[PDB]
């Protein structure tokens, strides 16, 4: 338990349970993990939250302790289109249809298509290292190719990427894990926090599920922010885009997906809340309050 | 292991850079095969012995690839770089004699041939490079489709052990699902089962497969750079060259390699990218009229 002084519960939607830690009180505020992390990589930003907000900290839908939905032929469970919708209606059983989201990964793709799709949700926004799908995929020349491999590697046809990840699973996840670190290493995290990680990681329905999630993130996901860019449709909502400083900025990117968004770099890898905890939680504070 | 060419000779051929094997067949006018990926020198077995009516023909296994040594690689994956493969055959071909002598390459093999007639024209009476594109197109094409399409130039190219770990699990679910892949039909039923286990057992050996991750991590960097010196300086292939392709290979492929070579012709055939085992009569028959 890396969550001291908060609740567990699992929230009923009509598409599988949401498991969730919940503790603080104030306004609401929902934190969402990315690949290949649980709600467990918010343990050291989280109490800061809790200081001033409510928080919940849920696994994403298909991932951690979250219930995994049947896919079908267009992935469409891990679409982050559904997962928003799923999440939407895990907020509404607790009487959340406001509320502030930030995301990290994966987590912070279903936010900001949550925010597209439904910006009366939401408050405010914060999305941690990352950029749009389209714009990643915009971006696919021969160095990102080389760079962010695994958006086509796990993209790849079920079953070739869930066969070579069953051979060494742990080898795998710890070695994302540390490579896209500053430190190269697995030293920026709690090692508590790296057993849910590899635990989670080390069963076979939910590496399907991660690839399911990225098959998703190559297709229906690709599409339906090409629609948006094509509309010329912007995130209307407060937004707040963090980014680890180990091309345009992310901001001039975010600037063109969003009309009130601020940024800031934070000295830190990928895994910000892990990496640099006390410079994020202070972003977040006051970027919320 | 099937012996794969009825009475060819075998050979272990020595380098400054470790041996070559070849199977060695046939009389007149040298003519050198070479394999590609994940393939060894039986991959030539339906072609070679119609080839051997009309050519000395010498078929070798790629440094590290079958039988061939495994020079132990370095930080630029040196020795797997087609640069170096090549003028690691040109030592081998020496060795027989053979200073001056005709080339047809498949995949891997086809990278090794272009980049040997950019380095070194003189070795060459004439080239044929059998479906490929020269390596800086295909990163320069790169985009979401390809990336998609084509995801194994990137994956195997990663770090060291990143692929070599993900492979070591099940690499024979590996290495007959890319043979299928490729096919006309996506199946195994174009090959010679008696060649998929050669291409087997060489995938089962951990060593051998580090082989192939250098190769594609060269394949990434240093042979990347070296086509993109030649194209910025409008460096063109002057050997008389043959552009064989299949129809559901790669991808036009004949206007791609005019601006690579200055006497080239070409033509696709009904086939998948194994063109030497799922179109044999018909590619044996057109490198034969090219290289007479
Ligand atoms: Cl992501
Ligand atoms: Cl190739
Ligand atoms: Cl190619």
């Amino acid at each position: 338990d890396l969550f001291p002084g908060f609740g567990s519960e699992w929230i009923n939607t009509s598409s599988g349970r949401i498991f969730a830690r919940v503790g603080g009180d104030g306004p609401p505020l929902l934190l969402l993990h990315g690949f290949p992390q649980t709600h467990v990589m918010w343990h050291r930003v989280a109490p800061k939250l809790a200081e001033r907000f409510k928080v919940i900290v849920a696994d994403l839908p298909g991932y951690g302790w979250s219930d995994m939905p049947e896919s079908d032929e267009q992935h469409t469970p891990y679409t982050k289109r559904a997962m928003a919708k799923q999440l939407i209606e895990a907020m509404e059983q607790l009487g959340h249809v406001h509320f502030a989201l930030a995301g990290h990964d994966r987590g912070a793709r279903v936010s900001y298509r949550l925010a597209l799709d439904s910006p009366g949700r939401l408050s405010k926004l914060a999305v941690l290292d990352i950029l749009p799908t389209y714009e990643y995929w915009q971006r696919m020349n021969r160095a990102y190719a080389l760079k962010i491999y695994h958006w086509s590697f796990l993209a790849q046809p079920a079953p070739l990427p869930e066969n070579l990840l069953g051979g060494d699973p742990d080898f795998y996840v710890k070695a994302k894990l540390a490579s896209w670190t500053r430190a190269g290493d697995l030293s920026a995290f709690d090692p508590r926090a790296v057993e849910h990680y590899r635990i989670a990681f080390a069963d076979p329905m939910r590496r399907h599920v991660m690839c399911e999630d990225y098959r998703a993130g190559a297709y229906a996901d690709f599409e339906h922010d090409k629609i948006d860019v094509e509309a010329g449709n912007k995130i209307p909502v407060p937004m707040l885009a963090l980014w680890g400083a180990s091309a345009a900025t992310p901001l001039d990117v975010w600037r063109k997906w969003a009309s009130d968004v601020q940024g800031a770099p934070i000295e830190s890898g990928h895994f910000l809340p892990e990496e640099a905890p006390d410079q994020t939680a202070e972003a977040l504070v006051r970027f919320f309050s």
